[PDB]
Protein backbone atom coordinates (compact mmCIF):
# COMPACT_ATOMS: atom_id res chain seq x y z
CA UNK A 1 0.00 0.00 0.00
CA UNK A 2 1.16 3.30 -0.95
CA UNK A 3 0.41 6.79 0.95
CA UNK A 4 -0.98 9.22 -1.54
CA UNK A 5 -3.00 7.97 -5.11
CA UNK A 6 -0.69 7.93 -8.37
CA UNK A 7 -2.71 10.96 -9.90
CA UNK A 8 -1.93 12.91 -6.42
CA UNK A 9 0.85 14.51 -5.32
CA UNK A 10 2.65 13.13 -2.46
CA UNK A 11 4.78 15.80 -0.21
CA UNK A 12 5.73 16.38 3.23
CA UNK A 13 3.56 14.15 4.10
CA UNK A 14 0.69 15.10 2.37
CA UNK A 15 -1.17 14.35 -0.28
CA UNK A 16 -2.45 17.16 -2.79
CA UNK A 17 -4.97 17.07 -5.72
CA UNK A 18 -4.79 20.01 -8.25
CA UNK A 19 -8.50 20.60 -9.79
CA UNK A 20 -8.28 20.69 -13.86
CA UNK A 21 -11.93 22.51 -13.81
CA UNK A 22 -12.57 26.04 -12.15
CA UNK A 23 -15.31 26.00 -9.56
CA UNK A 24 -16.60 28.17 -6.78
CA UNK A 25 -14.61 27.55 -3.23
CA UNK A 26 -17.99 25.77 -1.92
CA UNK A 27 -17.91 23.45 -4.83
CA UNK A 28 -14.34 22.52 -4.46
CA UNK A 29 -14.44 22.20 -1.13
CA UNK A 30 -17.23 19.39 -1.32
CA UNK A 31 -15.04 18.03 -4.07
CA UNK A 32 -12.58 17.71 -1.76
CA UNK A 33 -14.23 16.17 0.49
CA UNK A 34 -15.75 13.51 -1.29
CA UNK A 35 -12.04 12.63 -1.68
CA UNK A 36 -11.49 11.87 2.22
CA UNK A 37 -9.72 15.85 1.54
CA UNK A 38 -10.75 19.59 2.36
CA UNK A 39 -9.30 22.53 0.43
CA UNK A 40 -5.28 22.76 0.60
CA UNK A 41 -4.27 23.53 4.55
CA UNK A 42 -0.83 25.17 4.53
CA UNK A 43 1.18 24.07 7.66
CA UNK A 44 4.30 25.46 6.60
CA UNK A 45 7.01 27.96 4.33
CA UNK A 46 8.00 24.76 2.51
CA UNK A 47 4.13 23.86 1.76
CA UNK A 48 3.48 27.52 0.68
CA UNK A 49 6.25 27.62 -1.69
CA UNK A 50 5.53 24.21 -2.97
CA UNK A 51 1.54 25.66 -3.39
CA UNK A 52 2.96 28.74 -5.31
CA UNK A 53 5.05 27.45 -7.66
CA UNK A 54 2.88 24.88 -8.89
CA UNK A 55 -0.58 26.76 -8.56
CA UNK A 56 1.56 28.66 -11.59
CA UNK A 57 -0.05 31.70 -13.35
CA UNK A 58 -3.64 30.64 -12.47
CA UNK A 59 -5.19 31.35 -9.19
CA UNK A 60 -6.31 28.12 -7.03
CA UNK A 61 -8.79 28.32 -4.15
CA UNK A 62 -6.96 26.83 -1.03
CA UNK A 63 -8.24 26.12 2.52
CA UNK A 64 -8.76 29.27 4.57
CA UNK A 65 -11.69 31.62 4.74
CA UNK A 66 -12.65 34.12 6.86
CA UNK A 67 -16.18 35.13 7.81
CA UNK A 68 -16.81 38.61 9.64
CA UNK A 69 -16.80 37.96 13.34
CA UNK A 70 -14.94 34.83 13.95
CA UNK A 71 -11.01 34.76 13.05
CA UNK A 72 -9.33 33.30 10.13
CA UNK A 73 -9.98 29.67 10.10
CA UNK A 74 -8.90 26.67 7.81
CA UNK A 75 -10.96 24.17 6.43
CA UNK A 76 -9.88 21.29 9.02
CA UNK A 77 -10.84 23.63 11.89
CA UNK A 78 -7.41 24.58 13.11
CA UNK A 79 -7.62 28.17 13.95
CA UNK A 80 -5.19 30.17 11.19
CA UNK A 81 -2.72 32.67 12.96
CA UNK A 82 -1.83 34.90 10.29
CA UNK A 83 1.38 33.96 9.35
CA UNK A 84 1.63 34.62 6.06
CA UNK A 85 -0.55 38.15 4.63
CA UNK A 86 -3.56 37.95 2.11
CA UNK A 87 -4.25 41.07 0.54
CA UNK A 88 -7.54 41.82 0.03
CA UNK A 89 -11.07 41.43 2.14
CA UNK A 90 -12.56 38.81 0.73
CA UNK A 91 -13.71 35.54 2.25
CA UNK A 92 -12.22 32.80 0.41
CA UNK A 93 -7.81 32.83 0.19
CA UNK A 94 -6.82 31.37 -3.59
CA UNK A 95 -3.01 31.48 -4.61
CA UNK A 96 -0.72 31.45 -7.63
CA UNK A 97 2.90 31.93 -8.26
CA UNK A 98 2.86 35.62 -7.13
CA UNK A 99 0.37 36.01 -4.98
CA UNK A 100 -2.10 34.97 -1.90
CA UNK A 101 -4.61 37.15 -1.93
CA UNK A 102 -8.91 36.96 -1.69
CA UNK A 103 -11.38 36.41 -4.06
CA UNK A 104 -15.27 36.20 -4.02
CA UNK A 105 -16.38 32.91 -3.09
CA UNK A 106 -18.54 32.52 -5.90
CA UNK A 107 -16.27 32.98 -8.54
CA UNK A 108 -14.45 29.72 -10.58
CA UNK A 109 -11.58 29.10 -9.82
CA UNK A 110 -9.19 26.06 -10.10
CA UNK A 111 -8.47 24.49 -7.02
CA UNK A 112 -6.03 22.30 -4.48
CA UNK A 113 -7.15 19.96 -2.12
CA UNK A 114 -5.13 18.14 0.82
CA UNK A 115 -5.15 15.16 3.32
CA UNK A 116 -2.71 13.27 5.12
CA UNK A 117 -0.26 10.58 4.08
CA UNK A 118 -2.35 7.04 4.62
CA UNK B 1 5.00 4.07 1.95
CA UNK B 2 6.03 7.11 0.22
CA UNK B 3 8.82 9.17 -1.35
CA UNK B 4 11.42 10.27 1.32
CA UNK B 5 11.96 13.55 3.15
CA UNK B 6 11.85 16.81 0.67
CA UNK B 7 10.96 14.22 -2.36
CA UNK B 8 7.35 14.66 -4.22
CA UNK B 9 5.28 11.72 -5.77
CA UNK B 10 3.71 11.29 -8.97
CA UNK B 11 2.97 9.11 -11.04
CA UNK B 12 4.98 6.57 -9.38
CA UNK B 13 8.08 8.40 -9.46
CA UNK B 14 9.44 10.59 -6.51
CA UNK B 15 11.14 14.12 -7.99
CA UNK B 16 13.66 16.38 -6.08
CA UNK B 17 13.94 20.27 -7.54
CA UNK B 18 17.27 21.72 -6.69
CA UNK B 19 18.11 24.94 -4.39
CA UNK B 20 21.29 25.76 -6.55
CA UNK B 21 22.37 26.04 -10.10
CA UNK B 22 25.18 23.83 -11.10
CA UNK B 23 25.72 22.65 -14.80
CA UNK B 24 24.34 19.49 -16.38
CA UNK B 25 26.87 17.21 -15.71
CA UNK B 26 27.33 18.34 -12.15
CA UNK B 27 23.67 17.94 -11.33
CA UNK B 28 23.42 14.80 -12.94
CA UNK B 29 26.10 13.71 -10.59
CA UNK B 30 24.15 15.07 -7.46
CA UNK B 31 20.87 13.03 -8.61
CA UNK B 32 23.36 10.53 -9.12
CA UNK B 33 24.33 10.72 -4.94
CA UNK B 34 20.66 9.83 -4.38
CA UNK B 35 19.65 6.71 -6.13
CA UNK B 36 18.11 9.30 -9.06
CA UNK B 37 18.83 10.93 -12.49
CA UNK B 38 18.18 14.13 -13.98
CA UNK B 39 14.46 13.58 -14.64
CA UNK B 40 13.07 11.06 -17.21
CA UNK B 41 9.69 12.25 -19.01
CA UNK B 42 7.40 9.37 -20.08
CA UNK B 43 4.02 10.45 -20.25
CA UNK B 44 2.31 13.71 -21.09
CA UNK B 45 1.38 13.70 -17.24
CA UNK B 46 5.11 13.73 -16.35
CA UNK B 47 5.80 16.67 -18.87
CA UNK B 48 2.58 18.69 -17.44
CA UNK B 49 3.92 17.76 -13.94
CA UNK B 50 7.30 18.69 -14.42
CA UNK B 51 6.83 22.16 -16.23
CA UNK B 52 4.62 23.15 -13.31
CA UNK B 53 6.72 22.05 -10.52
CA UNK B 54 10.10 23.55 -12.35
CA UNK B 55 8.00 27.47 -12.33
CA UNK B 56 9.28 29.90 -13.87
CA UNK B 57 13.47 29.28 -13.60
CA UNK B 58 14.62 27.33 -16.11
CA UNK B 59 15.47 23.52 -14.75
CA UNK B 60 17.76 20.83 -16.30
CA UNK B 61 16.05 17.36 -16.85
CA UNK B 62 17.50 14.07 -18.19
CA UNK B 63 17.82 14.66 -21.97
CA UNK B 64 20.96 14.83 -24.02
CA UNK B 65 22.28 14.84 -27.37
CA UNK B 66 25.85 13.63 -28.42
CA UNK B 67 26.20 14.90 -32.18
CA UNK B 68 26.58 11.65 -33.37
CA UNK B 69 24.20 9.18 -31.29
CA UNK B 70 20.54 9.87 -30.84
CA UNK B 71 19.13 11.71 -28.19
CA UNK B 72 18.91 9.58 -24.85
CA UNK B 73 16.63 9.52 -21.39
CA UNK B 74 18.94 9.45 -18.72
CA UNK B 75 17.37 5.75 -18.16
CA UNK B 76 18.44 4.43 -20.97
CA UNK B 77 15.10 4.98 -23.50
CA UNK B 78 16.25 6.42 -26.46
CA UNK B 79 13.99 9.43 -27.09
CA UNK B 80 11.21 9.00 -29.69
CA UNK B 81 11.00 13.02 -30.13
CA UNK B 82 7.46 12.78 -28.99
CA UNK B 83 8.29 16.98 -27.99
CA UNK B 84 10.25 18.89 -30.10
CA UNK B 85 13.53 20.63 -28.07
CA UNK B 86 14.40 24.02 -29.43
CA UNK B 87 17.35 25.64 -29.67
CA UNK B 88 20.79 24.94 -30.15
CA UNK B 89 22.24 23.13 -27.59
CA UNK B 90 23.08 19.55 -26.20
CA UNK B 91 21.06 19.43 -23.10
CA UNK B 92 17.61 20.31 -22.30
CA UNK B 93 15.81 21.91 -19.78
CA UNK B 94 12.53 22.91 -19.28
CA UNK B 95 10.33 25.97 -17.00
CA UNK B 96 6.27 26.13 -17.06
CA UNK B 97 6.33 28.13 -20.54
CA UNK B 98 9.57 26.28 -22.43
CA UNK B 99 11.21 23.04 -23.42
CA UNK B 100 14.65 23.78 -24.76
CA UNK B 101 18.26 23.37 -24.70
CA UNK B 102 20.97 25.18 -23.18
CA UNK B 103 25.11 25.17 -23.12
CA UNK B 104 25.87 21.88 -20.82
CA UNK B 105 28.14 23.81 -18.43
CA UNK B 106 25.63 26.80 -17.59
CA UNK B 107 24.46 26.85 -14.06
CA UNK B 108 20.54 26.09 -13.89
CA UNK B 109 18.45 24.92 -11.20
CA UNK B 110 17.78 20.98 -12.13
CA UNK B 111 15.03 18.46 -11.37
CA UNK B 112 15.74 14.80 -10.44
CA UNK B 113 13.43 11.70 -10.73
CA UNK B 114 13.72 7.86 -9.69
CA UNK B 115 11.00 4.90 -9.78
CA UNK B 116 9.20 3.90 -6.50
CA UNK B 117 7.50 0.60 -5.29
CL1 LIG C 1 -10.85 18.28 -11.49
CL1 LIG D 1 20.10 21.19 -4.08
CL1 LIG E 1 22.26 29.17 -7.21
Amino acid sequence: VSSCSEDWVGYQRKCYFISTVKRSWTSAQNACSEHGATLAVIDSEKDMNFLKRYAGREEHWVGLKKEPGHPWKWSNGKEFNNWFNVTGSDKCVFLKNTEVSSMECEKNLYWICNKPYK
